RNA sequence: ACGAGAACAUGCGCGACAUUCCGAAGAACGCUGAAGCG
């Protein structure tokens, strides 16, 4: 069979695959919570 | 046939000289591209 849509990974200017601060942070606050400056 | 008749309140002269509208100051604080699964 074949497949339908593909979701896109991130990638910066230069063009390299990296798992951004922010979604971690979120992630870590997400569990942490109960400013995270 | 007048305390009168003439008789320029005038002449030369710069509102000018010295001056920083500066001094101190993060456009940053928080913020999962993710939820449901038809």
């Amino acid at each position: 069979k074949g497949m339908n849509d593909l979701h896109l990974f991130v990638r910066d200017g230069r063009g390299d695959l990296y798992i951004p601060g922010s979604s971690l942070k979120g992630a870590l606050r997400t569990v942490l919570e109960g400013a995270f400056h």
